[PDB]
């Protein structure tokens, strides 16, 4: 991957202007798309520790959405490596994105109701902020416009960023570096599974069991709390697989095939996508 990222035939537009930074959304439309169309629409927010990454990552799953109807769109969002920024200000961002999609919804050719966040570790954690992790919003926003998406598909997500009232150990990962010092909130306010709670939009997450980076057990931990809230939380593991399995060009592309399939079913069962 590269960035700044090269997205042809994405049309690009600028989501959120902050310190003088314009961050872009790249959208890919399907076929025969119009404005007045109300299809569903997919965010993807890269991954890279809320550090570094590129929107590149997930053109190719772009690509694979639009062609099956969606508005499918790759966003940019602010990196410690790129910008003075902390885990807080990537959410801010990744909510002005959901909330730029359904503000735009007419134009957009989208149904506000069907806006599906999406992301790669810290990019799904990005996601499951937009669904479930409140606040966080940028100040001058029209908060009376919801940046919550209508349903999520995390890959490795991280989801636990604080171990308070949380159950058993919980090992030293050298990207937790006191990173406490760049999360930009007391750390159970940017933590997906401190805010699991009734009634929160379906969400499925692959992850595979091999993962050093991400402890898959924190991922079951979290989608056993919230089948228990009564939220369809749908986890997916890939058995033996590692950090980043799911990435176009891992292995021969099976995993990223298999994550596309389930994701595909999944859209189709919760309403926003026909079969095939």
């Amino acid at each position: 991957l590269r960035y700044p990222p090269e997205m042809p035939g994405a049309e690009v537009k600028v989501y959120k202007k902050v310190d003088n930074v314009d961050l872009k959304l790249y959208i890919y439309k399907p076929a025969d798309w119009k404005p007045a169309d109300r299809r569903s629409a997919i965010v993807f927010f890269f991954g890279g520790g809320w550090q570094s990454g590129s929107p590149a990552q997930f053109r190719p799953q772009c690509e694979y959405f639009a062609g099956r109807g969606m508005v499918a769109m790759a966003a940019d969002y602010r990196v410690g490596s790129r910008h003075n920024v902390k885990v807080a200000d990537c959410v801010a961002d990744a909510k002005s994105a959901i909330r730029w999609v359904r503000q735009h919804a007419a134009e957009l050719g989208v149904d506000p109701q069907k806006i599906v966040a999406s992301g790669g570790s810290a990019g799904g954690h990005l996601a499951a902020c937009t669904v479930m992790v409140p606040d966080l919003e940028a100040p001058e926003e029209d908060h009376t416009i919801s940046s919550q998406a209508n349903a999520a598909i995390l890959f490795n997500p991280v989801l636990i960023l604080s171990r308070e009232g949380l159950k058993d150990h919980v090992p030293r990962q050298d990207w937790e570096e006191r990173l406490r010092e760049r999360l930009g909130t007391e750390p159970k306010a940017v933590s997906p599974y401190h805010h699991i709670r009734a009634g929160l939009p379906p969400m499925i997450i692959f992850h595979g069991t091999a993962d050093n980076t991400v402890p898959f057990e924190t991922i079951r931990l979290f989608a056993e709390a919230m089948k228990k809230a009564g939220n369809r939380c749908e986890l997916v593991p890939f058995e033996g697989a590692a950090h980043g399995f799911f990435n176009f060009g891992r292995g021969d592309n099976l995993a990223y095939q298999k994550t596309l399939e389930l994701a595909d079913e999944f859209l189709v069962e919760i309403g926003f996508l026909a079969p095939k």
